[PDB]
DNA sequence: TAACCCTAATTCGATAGCATATGCTTCCCGTTGGGTAACATATGCTATTGAATTAGGGT
DNA sequence: ACCCTAATTCAATAGCATATGTTACCCAACGGGAAGCATATGCTATCGAATTAGGGTTA
């Protein structure tokens, strides 16, 4: 089972985005934190503009979700996107090409970082931990997404809670 | 005859019939990644391709690698979805992703910032483009059309995306 | 009511409408050069203003010479008149010539060429501006706007006009 | 009485816009314009068949403007003429607010479409000389060369029948 | 001797009627678009969990 | 030399939730049409009043 070793699931609240540090995610975050410690760089820009992004992709949803949870704990000064699936690539050699809407089962998640320098550092760290993983986690891949305009993440989220 | 056609022992807007039998969810067969070219979508596609014609550019790359892309965001889920469908019809040589929600941006001022895992209601959409030059042209066309369109559509914002090593989309398999 | 005057006129839901009465016909209190803001023209003006906003430029000059000009020809008289009225609302610092008819162009082949006095049905209106800088932006806005329009509006063609001497419009001293 | 007791044209002549004949008076005006334009010989319309040049005319009086237009047509059939129209009002002088863009004016105007800018300039100079020599409101007539960067595409269609 | 009439010629105004176009206004009806009830289709979140794999490690 | 025994780390593994895909209709806005009205050209005629000389005095 799960929560009770017998329930094997249920409604535990924790709505999408309500992630919490757990031994597994904390360990992943700890490893990523050590890799981030490798390079000393700022995370929050003065203008606080998310002009850089860490596009994680490939691997497996189980590996990606754990990496995403760990990345959040490892980097409090950043933003993460819910796992999404890449669209189909191209038909091999000759044959009918897939439609633009056509998407593959491959999952992915991009990490919004206001600074490009730290975005590069995070991408390197993610690769290091992903490579270290001997499980089907090394399959995970990441690419830098440089937003020239700079993705305008909603700079709200006030102390709305009473 | 989903409650709509004239007369009939049902419908509603035209003819007799109390109705109640209208757009009843039952799965339209088409799965995620495959959708029909709706007249509105192709109509939007016509405007997009018209603005694309304003700046004729290559629509594909010899490598075929989607190393370039564009980021669509803001506006509204319905508007973003309609734009995505129209973009697919207007730009056949592109790869589109299902609409997703952006994370919450930095909290205003020194106020406690949102966790690096929060999910803002803002929805975003990605367009993979092998040709970077076409990416800016497409974004400019989207901006011009969105600007000419009403405020809700005008709310939609688009910015070109650059992948450092590109995105290795999985090789598509032609169905048996 | 005022919008629907008559039991069965061409005004209103047309309920119990035998035909039409005091609907669109009638002599309004208006004259050439005398016009009022119209929501249709207002919406057109709003789009033009947004396109002009893309490149904010000088719209008036110290000399105020109407050396700058534009040639809005083609499309349909209805579309041309609507665009002209909207341009007036969008651009206060401008002068709109009454809609006129272009003459026929060279007759293709050796076919008898049309006379200079010969005038084609094609209608066109010219806009006077104090600075050409705004003229080009205005023309670009009009062209971009008509392109989005699937109506004959897209058929309308606009080319900036240049007056070396600069048309000397009569000073508006008459009022008071 | 269209010639006779009153001897003053009255009724429907059966003529239509563009049906301008070689009126001897207009032909004399055309003769003057012809002599003036004859001084500077230049192709009126090139093989491109593109009306990129224009000869905006205005000022003076509708009678003077129409007479000049009729003469211009007889003098130059290659060019294309436009029906007389009313210019819009100009900037309001003094602190008084300027008039609306729609606001027009009594001043009438007509532009001469030409494929050659050089000939368009020659036509302006010739018209100006004729306007100057005529001390009537014809002298009040004002003319300017309205060049078209793109080149107005006057419907290049053969007049059928 | 030039400077006068004068007195009609003159030629462009300044008139004389028709019947296309235009300008402002008004109803309107396609028209484009967002938007929403309803199957299927994705992941967030927790938790076990089990397992193939990574060793273990001194007998 | 390899035997249980960790073990382990994270995928997988459920039940919850939520968020998106692909389509049917409803109501949305907006701009080209249209109709009637002064409103004004084209063309041509004829016709007016300055011109525009014509000329013939006289000294």
């Amino acid at each position: 089972g799960d929560g009770g070793r017998r329930k094997k699931g249920g409604w535990f609240g924790k709505h999408r985005g309500q992630g919490g540090s757990n031994p597994k995610f904390e360990n992943i975050a700890e490893g990523l934190r050590a890799l981030l410690a490798r390079s000393h760089v700022e995370r929050t820009t003065d203008e606080g503009t998310w002009v850089a992004g860490v596009f994680v992709y490939g691997g497996s949803k189980t590996s990606l979700y754990n990496l995403r949870r760990g990345t959040a704990l490892a980097i409090p000064q950043c933003r993460l996107t819910p796992l999404s699936r890449l669209p189909f690539g191209m038909a091999p050699g000759p044959g009918p090409q897939p439609g633009p809407l056509r998407e593959s089962i491959v999952c992915y998640f991009m990490v919004f970082l206001q600074t490009h320098i730290f975005a590069e550092v995070l991408k390197d760290a993610i690769k290091d931990l992903v490579m270290t993983k001997p499980a089907p986690t090394c399959n995970i891949r990441v690419t830098v997404c440089s937003f020239d305009d700079g993705v305008d993440l909603p700079p709200w989220f006030p102390p709305m809670v009473e």
